């Protein structure tokens, strides 16, 4: 700090992030951005 | 000319100036119109 993917990890991070991944490659060029990071 | 940047200037300026330049080599793209300028 809570239990949400856009700030935090959760156990569905190994599912969401690799769903969002390829997504922001083809057709999501928009901004899409995590902010809560290091 | 107001110390807003999509119609403006006063610096670091220019991170988003590339926002700008590289979604309109794309798909999705908004226009955001300068217009503004001199």
């Amino acid at each position: 700090n809570v239990p949400t993917y856009p700030s935090c990890r959760d156990s569905e991070t190994f599912s969401t992030f690799l769903l969002d991944l390829f997504k922001l490659t083809i057709g999501m060029g928009d901004l899409e951005m995590l902010s809560s990071t290091k």
